[PDB]
């Protein structure tokens, strides 16, 4: 039906917001909430393909994190871990600990320090049709 709030993009019964501007993961979380969505949750290769094609080449935050329990990733939509697109070797919990997930410019996922500033962040919301 291709029906979304203004500035959002429709794909398979969800609307997506391709946010831009440097944000830490928590700032991106609340930026999405301010727009009445959440950082994006990804549950199929077709959805990943939609995002990969449109992703910010400098990287972008998504709605996946292991902040609560290390190695237990949780989606913003709280749905199961039924699809992954990890960059090879990721998540690697590098450095002091990497608990927030980004898409690299390629769309592949990397865990990163939650306080890194990325210039992209993607929100989603349920579409009305
Ligand atoms: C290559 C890459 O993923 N670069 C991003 C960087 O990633 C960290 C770390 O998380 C990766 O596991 C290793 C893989 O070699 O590389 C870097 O050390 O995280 C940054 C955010 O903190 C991103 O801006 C980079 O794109
Ligand atoms: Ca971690
Ligand atoms: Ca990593």
């Amino acid at each position: 039906c291709n029906t979304c709030p203004e500035a959002w993009i429709y794909f398979q019964k969800k609307c997506y917001y391709f946010g831009e501007g440097a944000k830490k993961w928590i700032q991106a979380r609340y930026a999405c909430e301010n727009l009445h969505g959440r950082l994006v949750s990804i549950h199929s290769p077709e959805e990943q393909d939609f995002l990969t094609k449109r992703a910010n080449w400098r990287g972008s935050w998504i709605g996946l994190r292991d902040l609560d329990i290390e190695g237990e990733f949780i989606w913003m939509d709280n749905q199961p871990l039924d699809y992954s697109n990890w960059q090879p070797g990721e998540p690697n919990d590098a450095g002091q600990g990497e608990n927030c997930v980004m898409m690299l410019g390629s769309g592949k996922w990397n865990d990163a320090f939650c306080g890194s500033e990325l210039h992209g962040w993607v929100c989603d919301r349920l579409a009305t049709c």
